[PDB]
C-alpha cells in the first residue's frame, strides 16, 4: 500500500518478503505477501492471535492485513538470520559461551510457545534471527500451519528436510511439541560441528540418515514405531553410533541434553521447560557477537 515504502527485497519466504519503512510511525520492518481462491477466513482468524503472542525470543507480529485480498503479515525487522552467521563463522566456529546462549534464548522461547498451545513446525537456521545485543528469536512459524508441507513456493523452491522429526517423516498426522525440540537439537549440533547433521535430499534420505547415526528405530526404544503410517518392515537395521563421535569435540554435558533432544520416542523427548534446567546450562551467560551488517 501507500503506507509503507519498500526499502529492499529480502527473498522468497516459505510468499515474498520486503524491507519496508512505515511511512506514519517511520519504523523498519519486515513485510511478507502471501499468495490461493480467496484467503480462508480460518487462518486470518488463527493468525490474528498471534499477534498476542509476544516474548523476547519470538519475533513480533506486529500486523496483519487482509485489503485486497493479498494478505499481509507485518513483523518487528532484525538484520540477520542465525544461516547466514554460521555460514560467516566456518572458519573459527561460533564460541561456546555464545552456541549457549543461543540455544538457552531459544528454548526460552520454545518453552513459551508451547505453554500457550502454539508449535512452530518449521524451525531451521534462516528462521532463527538475531541482533547485535546478543539476542536470537524464532521467526516464521511455518504461518500456523497455515501451508501443510510446502513442496515449492511461489517459484517453486526446494523444501529443507534437515530439521524434521522422525515421527514427521513417518507420517504420523499429530505433531506434537517435540517435534520443535527435535528441530531444535538439529541446529545445535549443526553450531558445533559446522555441518548439517542430517542433510538428507529426499524423504527417504531424511530418514535413512537418522537412521544411520541414531540406529534404525525399534518398539524397545520406540513403542508404537512399527504401526506408523509410512514404516516398512524392509527398513534397513542399522546400528546406532555413539554422540562422542557425531558432535565431537562437545562435552558430556552438551551430549547428554543433544541425546534428549533426539530421542525417537516424541514422548520420551525432553521439553523445552525441562532442557532449561539442564547441566549444561550452569554457567551459561550472554556473550555479544561479532556482526557485519
Ligand atoms: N523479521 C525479519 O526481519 C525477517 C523476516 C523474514 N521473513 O521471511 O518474513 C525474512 N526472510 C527470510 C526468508 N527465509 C525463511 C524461510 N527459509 C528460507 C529463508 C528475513 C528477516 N530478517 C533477516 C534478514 C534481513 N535481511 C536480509 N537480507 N536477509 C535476512
Amino acid at each position: 500500500m501507500e503506507n509503507f515504502q519498500k526499502v529492499e527485497k529480502i527473498g522468497e519466504g516459505t510468499g515474498v518478503v520486503y524491507k519496508a519503512r512505515n511511512k506514519l510511525t517511520g519504523e523498519v520492518v519486515a513485510l511478507k505477501k502471501i499468495r490461493t481462491e480467496g484467503v480462508p477466513s480460518t487462518a486470518i482468524r488463527e493468525i490474528s492471535l498471534l499477534k498476542e503472542l509476544n516474548h523476547p525470543n519470538i519475533v513480533k507480529l506486529l500486523d496483519v492485513i487482509h485489503t485486497e485480498n493479498k494478505l499481509y503479515l507485518v513483523f518487528e525487522f532484525l538484520h540477520q538470520d542465525l544461516k547466514k552467521f554460521m555460514d560467516a563463522s566456518a572458519l573459527t566456529g561460533i564460541p561456546l559461551p555464545l552456541i549457549k546462549s543461543y540455544l538457552f534464548q531459544l528454548l526460552q522461547g520454545l518453552a513459551f510457545c508451547h505453554s500457550h498451545r502454539v508449535l512452530h513446525r518449521d524451525l531451521k537456521p534462516q528462521n532463527l534471527l538475531i541482533n547485535t545485543e546478543g539476542a536470537i528469536k524464532l521467526a516464521d512459524f511455518g504461518l500456523a500451519r497455515a501451508f501443510g508441507v510446502p513442496v515449492r513456493t511461489y517459484t517453486h523452491e526446494v523444501v529443507t528436510l534437515w530439521y524434521r522429526a522422525p515421527e514427521i517423516l513417518l507420517g504420523c498426522k499429530y505433531y506434537s511439541t517435540a517435534v520443535d525440540i527435535w528441530s531444535l537439537g538439529c541446529i545445535f549440533a549443526e553450531m558445533v560441528t559446522r555441518r548439517a547433521l542430517f542433510p538428507g535430499d529426499s524423504e527417504i534420505d531424511q530418514l535413512f540418515r537418522i537412521f544411520r547415526t541414531l540406529g534404525t528405530p525399534d518398539e524397545v526404544v520406540w513403542p508404537g514405531v512399527t504401526s506408523m503410517p509410512d514404516y516398512k518392515p524392509s527398513f534397513p537395521k542399522w546400528a546406532r553410533q555413539d554422540f562422542s563421535k557425531v558432535v565431537p569435540p562437545l562435552d558430556e554435558d552438551g551430549r547428554s541434553l543433544l541425546s534428549q533432544m533426539l530421542h525417537y520416542d516424541p514422548n520420551k523427548r525432553i521439553s523445552a521447560k525441562a532442557a532449561l534446567a539442564h547441566p549444561f546450562f550452569q554457567d551459561v551467560t550472554k556473550p555479544v557477537p561479532h556482526l557485519r551488517l
